[PDB]
């Protein structure tokens, strides 16, 4: 007797990848498909034409599965297009994202929508159906990380139809990225999501790109779309930065990581001329950021303080500070965020802002802030300082 | 900001195979050397031909690491090997085990010989050294996955060189064996070892196969060899049926299941005609046996019995009853087991023997019996008995 006992004690727990049979023809192994189907891969001297066959093979088995919500292959498939996809995903994947982003989309959104309509996103029990095996058997974190590498093996790179990135993210939907950033989320899959949405920065639209009403293009809707999916973003994002997720426990070190994380994304979508340009008009954006600025510098004279959290407090401050100054310094922006007219922190208003602005400028004679913050941080707190006192 | 982030956030703990790069040269990615030498990989026409190939370049690269002893990529090494070789294990593990066994040897090692070396196994703390990183780098009990998928390959099938089985355990070495069954390993390793151990069946040879003095083969010699291994192997497994790994509390479920797979193991062996002469000549394995039927038996009267421990003990009833029987009443091994000169249960003697097979013979009288053990086994102990009143 050999099978059957390494069957028992193998399943951390993990299955063989033989076993799994459709139930559509339940003596017809998948290892046997993907074998038959192997030596028909890829036309001769182009090994990238072996690898899109062969992803494109298991996004199909993928898509089957979730037809037929036969769920057990799904870990393997999802981590043999990791490793394929790897490999070469810069020339790989704008072969791919038309099929694999759906599956993506549907697969994570069988575990985040009962989530969702669970109270605080628990499934222990409150589903009491298949759900609750359903969040045991597939790992959204994986999905998105096959998002991640498939969106960053699409970004432009340094070396008419439209750009891969710019594909991906036309056939990638907004509501994914409100479902999956909800507070009701783990700590891996928000992060994950917050992360992914670096790689949306496109020369004139920040997130994912709205389809068009007719097969000709609309170029005065498609900027309407663009001006709406951005302000929502920089609010949902924006958001997070002073109200971090539940999971954040309220003090701890994954509350500053969360917000700065926000930052960080923010920060990406500043690069681009469009983001930078919605972000200064935003009504929430910078009145949040002074406020997560104050927030930061208060906490860093916190009664007791033990990644440590502090070096993320000055990464906050450092990166925000940095991010403020390049928004209402630059021409392109400043008509706009300087403005100020009551933009500044939710506690304090434009009190709280300059004096946390003459806290950071003043970093030797505080001691914590003399072993602290940057002299470059200082000196865009000085130059924007300048202009705070007076208009 | 977008690698650097998701390589954060990424680490269960999981890396990615494209960072990883050979300290001999520091700017050439794993994948890379992959990717370039894919497309020389397999002849036209034999999909065998890539997936041996294949396997062939991840065990170069997983000798390299070990070489290097840079020890991170060896997780995805062996993964991609568990996947290519489960997926025709049949026909692609007899080209991969010349280089495929001694490198999982050496894997193991790194691990085990520390282990061994440990007051109890446990490597908290007691080295000090690279070794404790170097537990938690490295998983033993998937390299020993991929030696047992490996084996069952070369298992012989339904439809001169030797067979690939043969080889298989030629090159497999009893040291290994004998230290990985060392109870202060851990569960899934031991485990995975006596699960491993059932598949060296060989018409004259159970167990591996030492190395022959002359290239020129000595058929006295490898007898003495066979039978010294049998004997030893025996000794070995039967011991732990009466005294399981300290692992095992000594009351538990895990108990039980642990006799469990040392008996199956002995019933592995006496699939052959081979194996099982030797267990019947063996001077221990016998009385060890009768003593843990009469232990089951006395535990299935437990004070507090609550995988279920109550099912696994009549596992370990019926199939050692037909392993004993087996020996006892077959020509083949009758003249060397029916002897049975004290050969019987350590704690009473042949008395507790004679008793347990009486209880057993009557099922029906006994409530906890006569709803647990088969009817066939009362039949089988019945000869037992029959033949144990007299000689």
């Amino acid at each position: 007797p050999d099978f059957l006992k390494l069957f028992l004690n193998h399943t951390p727990t993990f299955d063989m990848f033989s076993r799994f049979c459709f139930p559509s023809d339940p003596e017809r192994s998948l290892a046997s498909i993907v074998l038959q189907k192997l030596p028909q891969m890829g036309s001769p001297g182009d090994p990238t034409s072996l690898l899109v066959d062969f992803a494109d093979t298991l996004i199909d088995l993928w898509h089957q599965c979730l037809s037929e919500r036969y769920y057990g292959p799904i870990y393997h498939l999802v981590s043999l297009l990791l490793y394929t996809l790897d490999l070469n995903a810069v020339e790989v994947a704008p072969h791919i994202l038309s099929s694999l982003i759906p599956v993506c989309a549907t697969t994570c959104r069988l575990v985040a929508l009962p989530r969702l309509n669970s109270a605080d996103g628990d499934l222990s029990g409150h589903p009491d159906a298949v759900v609750r095996q359903l969040c045991l058997n597939i790992d959204v974190t994986q999905c998105l990380s096959v998002l991640y590498l498939a969106a960053s093996g699409c970004l432009p790179q340094p070396l008419p139809q439209d750009t891969p990135q710019l594909e991906f993210w036309k056939t990638m939907e907004l509501d994914f990225v409100l479902t999956m950033l909800s507070p009701k989320n783990p700590e891996e899959d928000w992060s994950a999501m917050m992360i992914l949405l670096r790689t949306s920065v496109a020369p004139h639209s920040i997130g994912p790109i709205p389809s068009s009403a007719t097969n000709s293009t609309n170029r005065r809707s498609e900027a309407k779309n663009a001006d709406a999916v951005a302000a929502t973003l920089i609010d949902c994002v924006s958001s997070f930065l002073c109200e971090p997720p539940k999971w954040a426990t309220p003090r701890s070190a994954k509350e500053i990581a969360a917000r700065l994380a926000a930052l960080r994304t923010l920060m990406a979508f500043a690069t681009g001329h469009f983001g930078a340009r919605q972000i200064a008009e935003s009504d929430v954006a910078i009145p949040r950021l002074v406020t997560v600025l104050c927030w930061a510098l208060d906490r860093l004279y916190d009664s007791d303080l033990p990644p440590d959290s502090m070096s993320l407090l000055h990464q906050i401050i450092a990166q925000g500070t940095r991010l403020l100054h390049f928004l209402v310094t630059d021409h392109r922006t400043s008509d706009a965020a300087n403005i100020s007219t009551k933009l500044a922190a939710s506690h304090g208003g434009s009190q709280r802002y300059f004096l946390t602005l003459a806290r950071l400028n003043f970093a030797e004679e505080d001691l914590v802030l003399e072993a602290g913050i940057d002299a470059e941080t200082v000196e865009l707190a000085h130059e924007l300082l300048e202009l705070a006192v007076t208009p």
